[PDB]
């Protein structure tokens, strides 16, 4: 009958639109989320100690870690002749229970394929998520975006108004190609096959010898990771094509065992490194892989995606409460691109790590003269810098904003500004990052002084913030300054032992005004 009313529409039922509708949800924004119901990319299961970080915020954590990847596999990274051959390097990562409780994270990476993750975050959304719902088109209007969607279900068509639209459908975003907006590929574009099986026994048959990812270095094509998704018979066999042989002839290539192999499914899928060169187009906004794709090396995809979503998330909200300056928004792009960009690179120099590691000739070979190559490789491997494609704390944590609302200072934790504010146990139970992610928050070392002035400066333009005194010095002694400030995203955003002078400038330049 008549249009439909909401804040933010999502375009985009994946781990991004979701988070999104996950935070906005916490900043309590009405939003909608759309997925046709109905995205050939790489498989994904791990998700990154900031992102565990991000979920924390909004108790789903948990969830994730018991979702169903099972405690006593391995997380081990392997190097391997196959899958059941002669073993070249490996690093140990422990399993999900039984490892070093991380000291700069409250929340360790975690594991949990999209047939887990999927069901997950759509409970967690709850109703907002109209999933087998499909946009057939959006116009944008002076005030707000209307949008036409169709309920896949009932066939029924219905028009969406919304302040903001933001679009999460992936690196072939169909509303990006309508904003007419470009991504040049920052790296050359590579083909791969997906080859998902399914090997009962596999994990058995391997023992001790078992492996998160097996990194093959077997032929061109056969040189490329082996996942166990969900270390319960599900596994992921990637294969590279040349520029242009069979699913189960490659799965037996790949694994040295006799055991049943059961191939359920084996596509094709791009490879790129393409970043949107706008991340919005007035009230139309690109999220995850729509605004930046890269090498699944890393697997800083996803992590960036919902580390962008944050970002918007709380500039949005900003926008839509009123108190944010005119400027915020374009803040999403001045802060996150840059960000898209390096860890896109970096992602790439792990991509490059592979595909220049050329193999040996007799590498497969038995005994000595063969055990002798193999030893050579585990070192130049390990010389080439293998380890970091698994322990990168530096794109995890390690991402400084430099922009016009961060009273810039012209791996490690740091309470830098444009930097995340790092982690600190106030109490057993209580991490200091789970103070951010509402409104600003003040943090101050033993004096209290000052703080009633910002506290009316932004309670003067309606800037949420919350004042918080901390008192223990190894915390006052890792955040450096006696007062930091941290933004609703839990990056700082000033520091210093004196609260500047003129507090209406500060407040007007973090909140975007001035
Ligand atoms: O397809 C993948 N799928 C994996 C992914 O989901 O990112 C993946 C994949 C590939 C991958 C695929 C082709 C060539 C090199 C590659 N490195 C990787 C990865 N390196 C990682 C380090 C930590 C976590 C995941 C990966 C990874």
């Amino acid at each position: 009958n008549a249009p439909i009313e909401t804040d933010v529409l999502i375009l985009g039922g994946g781990p991004v639109g979701m988070a999104l509708a996950l935070d906005l949800a916490h900043r309590q924004v009405g939003h909608l989320v759309v997925d046709a119901g109905d995205i050939t990319h790489p498989k994904v299961s791990t998700i990154g100690p900031r992102s565990m970080e991000l979920f924390r915020r909004w108790g789903v954590a948990k969830q994730i870690r018991t979702a169903g990847w099972p405690g006593d596999h391995p997380l081990d990274a392997a190097w391997v002749t196959r899958v059941g051959g002669h073993e070249v390097y490996r690093i140990p990562l422990g399993t999900a229970d039984t490892r070093a409780t991380p000291e700069h994270t409250p929340e360790p990476d975690a594991i949990c394929p999209a047939h887990w993750l999927a069901p997950l975050l759509a409970e967690a959304v709850g109703e907002r998520l109209r999933t087998r719902s499909r946009l057939d088109s959006f116009e944008q209007r002076d005030d707000h975006v209307r949008a036409t969607i169709t309920d896949l279900r009932t066939g029924a068509t219905r028009a969406v108004h919304a302040r903001y639209l933001v679009a999460c459908d992936g690196a072939s975003s169909p509303t990006r190609k309508a904003l007419g907006i470009d991504a040049p590929p920052r790296h050359r574009t590579q083909v791969f096959r997906n080859i998902l099986f399914r090997a009962p026994e596999l994990r058995s048959l391997l023992g001790e010898r078992a492996a998160l990812v097996f990194f093959l270095m077997l032929s061109s094509s056969l040189r490329f990771p082996l996942r166990s998704l969900d270390g319960r018979g599900l596994y992921n066999l990637v294969v590279g094509v040349d520029d242009a042989m069979d699913s189960f002839e490659l799965v037996r290539r790949a694994v040295a065992f006799d055991t049943e192999i059961e191939v359920l499914s084996d596509s094709e899928w791009h490879l790129t490194h393409r970043v949107a060169d706008s991340f919005s187009a007035g009230r139309v906004f690109l999220t995850g892989d729509a605004a930046h794709t890269l090498s699944p090396s890393g697997g800083f995809g996803m992590n960036t995606g919902i580390g962008s979503a944050a970002d918007l998330g709380w500039k949005l909200a900003a926008t839509l409460r009123g108190w944010a300056g005119p400027g915020l928004l374009a803040t999403y792009e001045e802060e996150r691109r840059p960000v898209a960009i390096t860890s896109l690179e970096e992602a790439n120099v792990n991509l490059r790590r592979t595909m220049d590691r050329e193999l040996p000739p007799g590498l497969h070979d038995d005994g000595p003269r063969g055990e002798r190559i193999r030893a050579a490789v585990a070192e130049k491997l390990e010389r080439s810098g293998a380890r970091r494609e698994f322990d990168a704390p530096g794109i995890h944590f390690g991402h400084t904003y430099r922009s016009s609302i961060v009273c810039g200072e012209p791996w490690r934790p740091s309470a830098r500004p444009g930097a995340r504010a790092p982690h600190a146990w106030l109490t057993p139970t209580t991490s200091t990052l789970d103070l951010f992610g509402r409104g600003f928050v003040l943090l101050s070392f033993g004096t209290t002084d000052g703080v009633e002035a910002v506290t009316r400066a932004f309670a003067d333009r309606h800037v949420p913030l919350e004042t918080v005194t901390c008192h223990a010095p190894e915390i006052h002694a890792l955040y450096e300054r006696a007062h930091v400030l941290v933004r609703p995203d839990g990056h700082v955003a000033w520091r210093g032992d004196h609260l500047p002078a003129e507090l209406g400038g500060l407040v007007d330049k973090v909140r975007g005004a001035a």
